[PDB]
């Protein structure tokens, strides 16, 4: 076959992997709740650092990205811990029952059980940047 | 007015600063724990933090002394679930889980504050690079 060899550096990028999609024309990082009062940085509760991704559906469906969104991990720890934890947040009834389809068939296809987990969006902050001192 | 200076210290450099000077204690190791994944590496560390382990000689420092110095170095009153403030001890044997537990309750009765450190079991601990230890590739 043939080889290619690049360094990304330090300036991506966990966006960049699903705006690099076609169909995907903008995303935000942001912090996606779950249901803990009054989340900081310094105490996260239940929510998660997650990515907004505005689609354009008529170029990919919301089962495309789900493919694509676990082709870009590893779910297969168990973990208690919500902000190690791959999660799907769905906006409606459509999306959650798709993704738990989708979950069902990885989990046969391989065996091995899949740890994502699908739950309701309630909450979204969007990230915010430090301070500068002066 | 007062004045400021600003300085960059590696938080590696923290363990033999924090403890290898205290008499008693032979050696201190940087390393990874406390995650889930089979491997961290230099390059994903997965849900693993800065850990260290402290080679001692109890017949000049206990375990309860360097417990001791380990809370004087914090003050984890806070419920946090940033790395940054991370408050663990790794217990390896059920000696030191209860030497732990029962210091942690006298230093709640003592100070009137819940105290946020998690007292947990050793299971995997990844030798991390240093000046010692550089990992040739």
């Amino acid at each position: 076959l043939s080889i290619a060899v690049f360094a990304l550096g330090c300036f991506w990028g966990p966006d960049a992997q699903f705006g690099s999609i076609k169909g995907v024309v903008s995303t935000r990082v942001g912090y996606a709740g779950g249901t803990t009062n009054n989340p900081s940085y310094y105490n996260l509760g239940d929510h998660s650092e997650s990515i907004e991704i505005q689609y354009d559906a008529n170029v990919i469906t919301y089962g495309e990205l789900l493919n694509i969104f676990w082709n870009l991990h590893n779910p297969v720890y168990e973990t208690t811990n919500r902000q190690y934890m791959s999660r799907i947040f769905y906006l409606d009834d459509g999306q959650k029952s798709e993704a738990l389809e989708m979950k069902r068939q990885i989990e046969a296809a391989n065996g091995e059980k899949i740890y994502t987990e699908i739950v309701p969006l309630e909450n979204f902050y969007l990230a915010e940047g430090y301070h500068q001192k002066y």
